[PDB]
């Protein structure tokens, strides 16, 4: 049992810091010694014990695209998480509403947050809730650049019988199979979240669920064996070829759903030239489709 080096310090996170509002919870905090604002998330302790997801942002927070940790706090009680304030609002949520979007901007920003999670499932780790409100931006500049993805606390890291952290890749040691067989329908949900991404943000709508109100049995009707739409209205003046790729990211079956590493092997995504630089026709309520969103992820979580 190796030694896990975890808070129990003099300083504490109210010196260094102080909370105001809010945004385990989240809240805007203030570096007191240089008046810089930042974000911390209280976990409890009696509840969570957040030992693997800080593992995850220690070491994975480095990554340009994941939200970055800038410190961690442990008063014995409560675990404080600092992270890096996101000043660009939700993601999906700026990009419906602007008038002006198109493919080509949608292709950039699929693989701007694909790319980073073909990283993180070839070191063994699934995000397990990749839905929308999780990705967001840290600034407005409009970059793919600017795009993090936040909210670890349910992410896994693939590890053996032994305890030891294990890669997809090098299989020597023993891992249960139940293990590496949920460590694969975990990395096709996460997957399957970026396909209702792109679906949302093609169309304006999400695709299993209209507004907060849809019964989640409906809900889990349709994102059943039930098929979705991908013709017709909004898709019309959609290109062929990003519907293709679409289909083959919500695949109901887990073993044909597509892989990251596919994913990014797209022609959609590695011709991005090839696609429509218009304005796409797509509904506009996102607020609606932020109803949907929890809506649909309700019914999958209970
Ligand atoms: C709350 C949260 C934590 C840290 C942040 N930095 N900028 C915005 C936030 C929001 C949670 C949510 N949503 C979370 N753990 O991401
Ligand atoms: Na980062």
């Amino acid at each position: 049992s190796i030694v896990q080096q975890l808070h129990r310090n003099s300083i504490q996170f109210t010196d260094g810091y102080e909370v105001k509002e809010d945004i385990s919870v989240c809240k805007r905090c203030i570096h007191k010694a240089t008046n810089m604002e930042f974000a911390v998330k209280i976990i409890d302790k009696s509840k969570r014990d957040p030992t693997e997801e800080i593992e995850i942002l220690l070491r994975y927070g480095q990554h340009p695209n994941i939200i970055t940790l800038k410190d961690v706090y442990d008063d014995g009680k409560y675990v404080y998480v600092v992270t890096e304030l996101m000043k660009g609002g939700e993601l999906l949520d700026k990009i419906l509403r602007q008038k002006f979007f198109s493919e080509r901007e949608a292709s950039a920003v699929l693989f701007t947050i694909t790319k980073t999670v073909e990283y993180l499932h070839a070191q063994g780790v699934v995000h397990r809730d990749l839905k929308p409100s999780n990705i967001l931006y840290v600034d407005e500049s409009g970059n793919p650049e600017s795009i993090r993805i936040c909210d670890f606390g349910f992410a896994k890291q693939l590890r053996a019988e032994n305890g030891l952290l294990m890669t997809p890749c090098y299989t020597a040691n023993f891992v249960a199979p139940e293990v590496l067989e949920r460590q694969g329908y975990d990395a096709a949900c996460d997957i399957w979240s970026l396909g209702v991404l792109l679906y949302t943000m093609l169309t304006g709508y999400t695709p299993f669920a209209n507004g907060p109100d849809d019964t989640p049995e409906e809900i889990l009707a349709r994102i059943g064996s039930g098929k979705f739409s991908l013709s017709g209205g909004y898709w019309n003046s959609v290109s062929d070829t990003a519907k293709d790729l679409v289909s083959k990211m919500l695949h109901v079956d887990p073993h044909q759903r597509l892989t990251a590493a596919l994913v990014l092997r797209h022609p959609w995504i590695v011709h991005w030239d090839q696609l429509p630089q218009y304005q796409l026709n797509r509904q506009d309520a996102p607020h609606l489709v932020k109803g949907a969103m929890a809506a649909t992820y309700s019914a999958l979580n209970r």
